[PDB]
């Protein structure tokens, strides 16, 4: 796709600003600079770019209604490119950390960053901090006059912060609350009490709505200098409802979709998370169900793990996901009917965004 | 001390906010309240407050000699306590990902963060993140409307960007650059060609001068509105050279003080660091010598660590850090006389800086 090849030039451009800076101002020597710009690749490219393209899309539909001068128009995208590419790299700097504390293997169809047998986990924790810095060495550069540019720090951080706090969440999903106590060893829950909807909606909430729906969204208003027309209620309220949806889904091909077509390989079962598939599975099984689920989840053993799948596919979790998915749709179609009030551009927008993830098998 | 107790009563303030925040917009339960508040107090407090008490003193200075209302006065006492929390706050989390990094055991004289039976690396990866965006969540909410807001963000991001890239110079320095390659595990220099007095220099300058010195010293000057009434190359330079004499008394100590004293375990002969230690006595041992320690670094066996530790003994590298030491405050003297020209206050300031600096056993 053409437009897709021209938000990865603004990579390009933008690599090159890091790399040169980084020799002319930080003493950077060559093997050095081949390092960091090999990890800028491995861990900012090869994802599906849907949060760095939906930047893209939010302005280009507000382009196509405004009244620009053509040197405006082409400043606008490329402030659009420079911010998608902002949350890329903060994506990739979550992906790095995550796959170390989720003990994962591979990552868009490779060994995870950390498992490169020349990185480790000792050097990639420190990677995943420069792919963060690199956000604000390339905010402040692109962005330094613009008006927006308080606006957006503000909100990056405040997504950040968010997100952090939801992988807190996560982290801890399979630990009785009353029971955490950094002085003592964490054992898993025996009850899975909180494994409901009301406690894995809070998990997802802050582990993903907001850096991967409503920081895209706003981004786009942001750099249109849009963000007055629309009521952000709602914006905050689509986000958050399409950000579970494809926080579910993620958690259905972790374990249902194949390596080879997913990209990386399942721990979910192993780590014991709080996955929507435990949770639908819990809200639904028999007292029998729930007790050989409780025999073999979140061990990392090949047959305890095959037991659990199989509970989830005697379970029907197909029947509830569809049924998920029904009221889904029926809420985004009332939230994107509500937004073409004030912000037909941002509707449709975000009926493409929709779009995009309510199809993804990946 | 009853200052020290003063910008202690900020850190409770700034707790105070940060929790009930958590609270009341991020859904938090109160065993996960808990669980924050312990490891903001674990990996926040316990330190010297050096960095913390700099930007405190650097506005002390500018308010003796500046007409404020009494008003004033406290506004900007309160500000510097607040940046001062920053870059406490900013280093505990460089400190928690560090002690990862290094393999190390203590930190100010309790096990490392990731050490606590209840915490482990997967957590407090985390909790590093969370200590970061603590940094920002703090400036935003407290500085919002001040004039300095743009320019104190900026420099922190900066500062940031430059210590992580030191980490990148220090984490790799017992490799050979032109071996580099994620794709390869990574073998130890067997030559130490590239233990050198100016790349040891280069490792040092970012990975600590920029937020142990430049960052406390220039937000001192930003909250005080006081950084034109200065010279920024000579700040920078004299932040740069007691910043390097710190990171060597810091390499000293990690050998030669005991942990009941330093409050931390020594790794850096273990880890095979480019420590000042290694490259002075590499500056001046004989081929016998070279050869022994060439097949003693950089290994756990405590066998081998004492081969290490004998042979930098022997060396009297005691006689060298004698005449380092002799030399940096002739530069550093230098430096605080060039001060004064413009900016008396401030040179006081520094001369403090350097005199606490100077006497630390710790
Ligand atoms: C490091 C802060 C946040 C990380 C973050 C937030 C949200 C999602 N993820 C990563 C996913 P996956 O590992 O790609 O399946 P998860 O592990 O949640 O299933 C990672
Ligand atoms: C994580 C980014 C920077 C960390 C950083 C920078 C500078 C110093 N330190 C930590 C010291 P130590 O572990 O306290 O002795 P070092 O390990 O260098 O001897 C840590
Ligand atoms: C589920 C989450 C939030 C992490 C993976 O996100 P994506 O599946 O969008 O990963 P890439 O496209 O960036 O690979
Ligand atoms: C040498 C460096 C830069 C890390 C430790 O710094 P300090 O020795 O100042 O640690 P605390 O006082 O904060 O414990
Ligand atoms: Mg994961
Ligand atoms: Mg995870
Ligand atoms: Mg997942
Ligand atoms: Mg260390
Ligand atoms: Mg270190
Ligand atoms: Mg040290």
């Amino acid at each position: 796709m053409a437009s897709m090849e021209r938000f990865l030039s603004v990579y390009d451009e933008v690599q090159a600003f890091l790399l040169d800076q980084l020799q002319s101002k930080y003493e950077i020597d060559p093997n050095r600079a081949r390092y960091l710009r090999i990890m800028m690749d491995t861990t900012c490219l090869g994802g599906k770019y849907f949060r760095g393209m939906t930047v893209v899309n939010v302005a280009e539909g507000f382009l196509a209604v405004t009244q620009h001068d053509e040197a405006t128009k082409e400043r606008i995208l490329h402030d659009a490119c420079v911010g998608g590419w902002m949350i890329e790299f903060l994506q990739a700097h979550y992906l790095v950390e995550d796959d170390i504390m989720d003990g994962s293997v591979m990552r868009r169809g490779k060994p995870c960053w950390y498992r490169f047998p020349g990185v480790t986990t000792q050097c990639a924790i420190n990677d995943g901090i420069i792919l963060k810095s690199w956000t604000q060495i390339m905010a402040w550069h692109y962005f330094a006059d613009r008006p927006f540019l308080k606006d957006l720090l503000c909100l990056f951080q405040k997504v950040d912060y968010a997100t952090a706090v939801g992988q807190m969440y996560d982290v801890t999903s399979m630990c009785d609350s009353n029971k955490l106590d950094p002085e003592v060893a964490q054992p898993m829950t025996t009850d899975f009490a909180e494994f409901t909807p009301a406690i894995y909606k809070r998990i997802v909430k802050y582990k993903t709505t907001f850096y991967t729906y409503l920081l895209p969204l706003v981004m786009g208003l942001f750099v249109s200098e849009a963000a007055a027309s629309v009521e952000m209620n709602l914006v905050e309220r689509v986000a958050h409802l399409i950000g579970e949806y494809f926080q579910v889904q993620d958690d259905v091909m972790d374990c249902f979709t194949p390596p080879e077509q997913l990209g990386k390989v399942g721990t979910d079962i192993e780590d014991a998370k709080c996955s929507w598939l435990a949770v639908t599975f819990l809200g639904k099984a028999n007292a029998a169900q729930v007790a050989e689920f409780k025999a073999n989840y979140g061990d990392k053993d090949p047959a305890k793990v095959a037991v659990v799948k199989r509970l989830y596919s005697e379970a029907n979790l197909q029947a509830d996901f569809a049924a998920y998915e029904a009221e889904v749709v029926r809420e985004v179609e009332s939230l994107i009917e509500q937004l073409k009030v004030k912000s037909p551009t941002f509707a449709e927008s975000v009926a493409v965004v929709w779009e995009k993830t309510h199809k993804r098998k990946k």
